[PDB]
């Protein structure tokens, strides 16, 4: 009866929520996408989860690229770490103009922003 | 100096919106995810995106399999709606034990949740 709800949509979890709980069920967690449900399950071990089969699918590049589909003066700075760097570098090729480097000194930050306006 | 700020990391887009502010911009919106970050462009045309290069990536059906690999009495029921029917196969393939569509009747739903239980 312990129960954890999964669905991008806030709206949809609380729906859902409504519908266990009136029929007696304990929702002991939430979640917005793939790697907070596994993480959640882990924490909560439920007994059931709910999960919409559709979860946000769409990594940071494709993001970019459709966003300077809309507006190809759009101004992007990814925000990476060590170890992502072929990443970064295929946004910068789809459009984005510049990037920041976690964890931030706030210093770097806004030199960054300024640069790009 | 209009900014969208977007991370899947709550306290990151904390930590980003307190520098930038800061600054003196204003973060006119955020998003937790890639759908949510293109749209949320749209309605509010900003001059600058912040964007974090990791997003959530992980599908329904991958998110069954880690849990699956995790707990292998897990019990899952996907939510789905019409035209997701391939997904959904391959979910149930992978370990979940039942569906429900939306849109929700409330007694069909917990028919199900009970069926599972």
């Amino acid at each position: 009866a312990r129960v954890l709800v999964v669905d991008d949509a806030a709206f949809m979890r609380m729906l859902l929520k409504k519908i266990l709980t009136q029929a007696g069920h304990e929702v002991v967690g939430e979640a917005s996408n793939g790697k907070e449900a596994v993480e959640k399950y882990k924490q909560l071990k439920p007994d059931l989860v709910t999960m919409d089969i559709v979860m946000p699918e769409m990594d940071g590049i494709t993001a970019v690229k459709e966003i300077m589909k809309i507006d190809p003066n759009a101004k992007i700075i990814m925000i990476t770490a060590v170890g992502q760097e072929a990443k970064v570098m295929e946004a910068l090729k789809s459009g984005a103009k510049g990037y920041i480097v976690k964890p931030f000194q706030a210093q770097k930050v806004i030199e960054e922003v300024n640069r790009v306006l």
